[PDB]
């Protein structure tokens, strides 16, 4: 259903025909493209981008907890489950 | 102004010199890069992060809905336009 | 500790075997996946991901502000720092 090919490095490639599904993995490192002051790195420890603009086009879904260092923005509702600040005054 | 190149799995690459814009394009399937426990896929359904941590560092722009699993924990002010929870006291 | 190829085009390649790192970098332009209808691009003015869904699966960190056009959803407490809105009654 696949092939693989084994580099020297340890990293691998794997192409299956039957999903036609591309991996390519390091098993250590870092992997970075970079186009102007834009990044897109992938590394043992993150996923990290950078950029003068981040775009998420579509549905976002954290599975896991999300951390703001600026502020929150939302054009609809902002609803919780379990508990939100009294940071105002009715 | 470009080129492009197509595969005969019906995958192409394009170059645009009167842009410098690289595309690769897969019809349908899935294309990962894997290094340690983080990866980044792209597939026909989704484009999926996966890693310790996903770090988003400038303004991000969720053009869509945000579903957050876990907590949401802001730095400054979280102002919604439509609605927020009564989940707190004065 | 690392090499170095240099094209044509002022884009590189580099590879630090003392770290394993990968990096490709272009100056100027623009490099995108594609694959059915999601995409990531990289460009001079920004990281976009566009897709039916988006999946981050792990601990988000956004260094910066975030802005969702449509609402966001919280499986959990929302909890801010500086401020939110009264748009609820007690
Ligand atoms: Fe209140």
């Amino acid at each position: 259903s696949s092939e693989t090919w084994r580099f020297d490095d340890g990293a691998s490639l794997s192409y299956d025909w039957a999903a036609h599904r591309y991996r390519v993995e390091l098993p250590s490192g870092t992997v970075e493209v970079r186009v102007g002051a834009s990044e897109v790195r992938v590394s043992d420890g993150a996923v990290s981008l950078k950029a003068p603009k981040i775009s998420l086009e579509g549905p976002v879904e954290i599975a896991g907890t999300l951390t703001v260092s600026g502020d929150i923005l939302g054009g609809g509702s902002i609803i919780d489950t379990a508990g939100n600040s009294n940071h105002h005054t009715h």
